[PDB]
DNA sequence: ATGGCAGAGCCCGGT
DNA sequence: TACCGGGCTCTGCCA
DNA sequence: ATGGCAGAGCCCGGT
DNA sequence: TACCGGGCTCTGCCA
């Protein structure tokens, strides 16, 4: 500055004209403005060029507008910047098409940042962690936000997971980490706060030794680290109480969960109802806890399966109820073999 | 999960 | 020259 | 015989 | 959440 002022007089509004039009010629303008209002109060939008870019990568005009719908801000970013970022993805992705499939799945990922520097940092950091192009690909598809993450953030998660494995005397923490990321691609987009808590859950809940704990966290209990605040704690408490209500043991319950931790992902009501319905048909509580995977089956199949079995002149306290959580093929297979067998 | 949300900072234009 | 602050953007957190 | 073989079930990972 | 099924394992049978 250094000269003078403005206008001071009732002035006509001046908006980005081409915007509204070009958009409607493809996109759901209503939804966008719901999500990213400020984009529309913006002038000089690079919407136009954007389209041609995506088009050059072989993207259906349909899906293109679908992307702007859920993430209006895509318009904001220049084609020259997008080109590099795209190429960075190419490292791990190998294919222009997969990137497309991932964008039409979660647009945020690619567009929530223009920082390609940091994006390069992230990629070369994740390789330095010992990851195969195959694995980073796994990450990129499932948890694309991971690379939109600040390098400091990603570095913090890793350092945390290392310190953790380390603190249990893991002879190779960076590898401990490697395993987790394989069993749980969405690990890098979770707060250390969350994970730390969820780990402390596993710790106190189960009474294992350092080694058993380590193996768990890598193995079956990896997914448990994504769980929401106090969800795991609640979900388990529910299980514990239901089983305890049936005369079980603190240690009986632990094995049951540890032998099949996916039970935590069941809705508290889904679980209770499944157990109750098995109980209804006089199926020993012990039969269940020693065949936890029978709780895979929807109560619907689980129920009919039973009735079918019973009617086929069978004895549910005698038989091997793994049958219930079997393929429609394999189940029907043993069923006839049985109805025929009990048919003598 | 991805979409919503909020705290912090930046762009930018106005005295 | 200095100083203000509106409003978008960015990053990370939640479920 | 013990090694080959087959029917049945389980581990486990992939949608 | 539900559901599938590939392929190893287990048990028992044969000569």
């Amino acid at each position: 500055f250094g000269v003078k002022c403005h206008n001071t007089d009732s002035e006509p509004l001046k908006n980005e004209d081409l915007l509204k039009n070009l958009l409607t010629m493809g996109v759901d303008i209503d939804m966008a403005r719901k999500r990213q209002p400020g984009v529309f109060h913006r002038m000089i939008t690079n919407e136009q060029d954007l389209k041609m870019f995506l088009l050059s990568k072989g993207a259906s005009k349909e899906v293109i507008a679908s992307i702007i719908s859920r993430y209006p801000r895509a318009i904001t970013r220049t084609p020259e910047n997008l080109s590099k970022r795209w190429d960075l993805w190419r490292k791990i992705v190998t294919s222009d098409l997969e990137i497309v499939n991932i964008l039409e799945r979660s647009p945020e990922s690619f567009f929530r940042s223009n920082n390609n520097l940091n994006l390069e940092n992230n990629i070369k950091f994740l390789y330095s962690v010992g990851l195969t192009r195959k694995c980073l690909c796994r990450l990129l598809t499932n948890a694309p936000r991971t690379f939109s993450n600040s390098l400091d953030l990603n570095k913090q998660m890793v350092e945390f997971l290392q310190a953790a494995g380390l603190s249990l005397g893991h002879n190779d923490p960076a590898d401990f980490v490697r395993k987790i990321i394989f069993k749980n691609p969405f690990i890098l987009i979770q707060s250390t706060k969350r994970v730390k808590a969820n780990i402390e859950f596993l710790r106190s809940t189960f009474n294992l030794n350092s080694e058993e704990l380590l193996v768990l966290i890598c193995g079956p209990g990896a997914e448990i680290l994504d769980l929401s605040n106090d969800y795991a704690r609640r979900s388990y408490a529910n299980i514990k109480e239901k089983l305890f209500s049936l005369g079980c043991t603190e240690e009986e319950v632990q094995k049951f969960v540890l032998s099949y931790p996916d039970v935590i992902f069941l809705a508290e009501k889904k679980f209770n109802d499944k157990i109750d319905c098995l109980m209804e048909e006089n199926i020993s509580i012990s039969q269940i806890i020693e065949n936890p995977r029978v709780l895979d089956s929807s109560i619907s199949t689980l129920k009919s399966r039973i009735k079918e079995l019973v009617n086929a002149g069978c004895n549910l306290s005698t038989l091997n109820i793994t049958l219930l959580s079997w393929s429609k093929k394999r189940y029907e297979a043993k069923l006839k073999k049985l109805s025929r067998f009990a048919h003598h």
